[PDB]
DNA sequence: CAGAGGATGTGGCTTC
DNA sequence: GAAGCCACATCCTCTG
């Protein structure tokens, strides 16, 4: 508890063990969900919510476009880009 | 199956 | 004991 979504994802990406589950992809910002279910599973877990799936998760991310927190890497599959613009905003009191 | 966004609901923190 | 917003969860009818 006491956490956002866009945070959780960072936590995982800092651990190179989870590269099986979610790995940084090249350019600053870009990453891909190699396993978009083991992700969805651990999220419900951390948020004590055992009905969780990529279906509801990606909707939660689709809100972060308007907030300029992260953006969809168009065409490429299960891939996403963190957005420093609105990241720096949520990182202020 | 993605991926998209509207609609409604929800546990969360709080102002009168 | 109630109205305020917050960031999700739940759902849903598109589309490729």
């Amino acid at each position: 508890g006491q956490i956002q979504l866009w945070q959780f994802l960072l936590e995982l990406l800092s651990d190179s063990a989870n590269a099986s589950c979610i790995t940084w992809e090249g350019t600053n910002g870009e990453f891909k969900m190699t396993d978009p279910d083991e992700v969805a599973r651990r999220w419900g877990e951390r948020k004590s919510k055992p009905n969780m799936n990529y279906d509801k998760l990606s909707r939660a991310l689709r809100y972060y476009y308007d907030k300029n927190i992260m953006t969809k890497v168009h065409g490429k599959r299960y891939a996403y880009k963190f957005d420093f613009h609105g990241i720096a905003q949520a990182l202020q009191p």
